[PDB]
């Protein structure tokens, strides 16, 4: 047909490009990590592959003075260590198109289908970490500091009971920056607030705020329902800075094959990256494997955290939407 | 048509122990037809001649905008088909009939919305003149006048309107 | 191991090489019409595809004569309605070899190879019209007027009974071409008439002929039996001059892949065409598909048609063997 960069498979001046436009269009960002600590590269890179590490610290010496008298002595004090996890995760798909489609569309080969599949992992990650929070985070007394609702049918989503929930953090404030947000409610806002429509890139338009943060409309989001039709939601709140990642390598990062008997040309993929908030430790109990861990039961049940309190840093709270 | 789009149906674990399998792509299974109109006239003579003037020339210098009326005339009808009688479509259309609610500062709101994920892919808003004077009554519509020189093109949300 | 034209598979010198051997070997020719029209090229070669486009029919004749004279208009010349479709079809298969050295594959690789695939490919084709044929009349009234038996224990298939089927075709007389048969009829044949071995080239070989026409035989064709072991025959006749066919083409002709563990390599070539008569409309009812739809189905039923009486051109009649 074409050159065909892909289709004659060139798998340099591809690869690094699809990468760093997936990086770049994908937002989230920011809020969370650009270029995690290379711990997470000694995870991900050969040599020495996974699954995960551990790595240890060591908390702040701690306790009262001793009253400074004669004719008595003291008694030293000791340190502690601890503990920490991450995981590692693999993910591929497959394209089953004909090559008559993929570059009947894409025609000119560089940034059609490139600039595809970019937009696809965009909304992959989008999925899998905003799936990682899910269960965990919020099944736990563990961290029901970070959980405030005011759901059973009395309260209103606005103006008051966001900041309150926004001060859950006692000490620690104005380290937050974006309000995750599905649409509805933010319909609900537009109809009563102030939301102030924000332009910053000269000339674009726009980021919206609410109040000197970024709020991210985002299609997939946890929902419930209970009878009588009542509703419940989530909406994460966090823009700590950060969660974190690094991507790593594989084998292979583009393959093309085809098939004699029948007719077809088909894809691949499959991309390593390492992501975890951190945040809680990552261990093994009552799940299959191994490895990569899962979605569902990567999600289920089974976390475990050690700080604890601050500079985790998320908080939910799930609250029904205005009349 | 040509059609275009990438995603479906994601995603896939990779391991070992199994195979991954592809997964299809929606073609251009999308299908128009053509169209095709047209009409003629004729002219008196002795009546041209005796008139004072000639007939011909002011019909055949008004010809031209005679085929805007005509296009518009197709659309409106078409766009009038899709949306009846198909409960595909259901969830463009938003019924305030049943005698409340007056088109102020909230079912607009509905409306601009009810594309959940994506808003803002819409520009300009159609109106009936009526309508819009009940609006000014009320509405916050703001005269941003811009282009040099005109007035104006009204807008009411980062918006256009017609 | 050779020069390997298809092996190392030049695309060029070889498909045209094949398509030109199929027309010149494989008849027909005439009776059928070669180089139909190129709206069946818009069929296969894209684009206006899909189920199968139309194709016009074409005559001076209107009504002629007209009285010159004065006084009185003469009307003009005026095309009675019609409309028809037709069928689209996409075959193929593949062929099988081994590594313990079955070779050879000449000093005309082109040729050698090229031919003996001329040879099948070809050859198909009147089967699958045959086959289609059958359709037509096989149970269905609107034909029932070119269809006609002198059998049921009196008729000689000689010299009369062909007669009356030369009074069949309706308006058109002595537009026959060819006749289709099978053996025994022209066994007897030669017992009685003149049906004369008639060189037709100098020196080139040779046609069958009954008078002037050439002679098509082939073993398939409806045989069935009454009571009294007694057997009837058809014979179609047309000699219309013509149908039809034009071609189009997919991508890859001709393709070139091995196997790995299992020791082989394979060919394939996959060529469509558009065949049928005109004629009748190709409706879907109560036929599996799409498309392209089979043997079986291409006989079971759903043709309606639409001229009637003329230019058809094709007759049955349906006989006993000379007693």
């Amino acid at each position: 047909a074409y050159t065909k960069i892909s289709d004659v498979i060139v798998p340099e001046l591809f690869n690094p490009y699809v990468i760093n436009t997936t990086t770049q269009l994908s937002a989230f960002f920011q809020s969370g990590i650009a270029a995690t600590d290379d711990e997470l590269n000694a995870l991900a890179k050969k040599a020495g592959g996974g699954s995960t590490l551990n790595m240890p610290y060591w908390n702040d010496l701690d306790g009262d003075s001793q009253v400074l008298n004669d004719t008595d002595d003291l008694v030293p004090q000791k340190i502690n260590a601890g503990q920490d996890k991450a995981v590692l995760i693999l993910r591929g798909n497959a394209w089953s198109s004909h090559d008559l489609a993929a570059t009947l569309s894409g025609s000119d080969p560089m940034q059609a289908i490139g600039s595809r599949v970019a937009a696809y992992w965009a909304r992959e990650m989008q999925k899998i970490v905003f799936a990682e929070l899910a269960g965990v985070f919020s099944n736990d007394d563990m961290k029901d500091n970070k959980l405030d609702i005011s759901g059973t049918a009395d309260g209103i989503y606005s103006a008051e009971t966001f900041v309150d929930a926004s001060y859950k953090l006692g000490d620690h404030e104005s380290l937050l920056t974006a309000i995750g947000m599905h649409s509805a409610t933010m319909a609900s806002a537009v109809k009563q607030d102030l939301i102030e429509f924000v332009k910053d890139s000269q000339s674009g338009i726009r980021f919206p705020t609410y109040m000197n943060k970024r709020v991210i409309v985002d299609d997939s989001m946890p929902v419930e329902t209970l009878e009588d039709g009542t509703k419940v939601f989530t909406s994460y709140l966090f823009g700590a800075g950060a969660l974190g990642y690094a991507e790593g390598q594989p084998e292979v990062p583009t393959e093309t094959a085809r098939n004699a008997l029948g007719s077809q040309d088909i894809l691949i993929n499959r991309k390593h990256f390492v992501l975890h908030p951190r945040g809680v430790k990552f261990t093994e109990n009552a799940m299959a494997g191994t490895t990569p861990t899962d979605e569902e039961l990567a999600n289920g049940a089974n976390w475990q955290r050690v700080y604890d309190p601050k500079k985790i840093r998320i908080v939910q709270f799930k609250h029904r939407l205005q009349a």
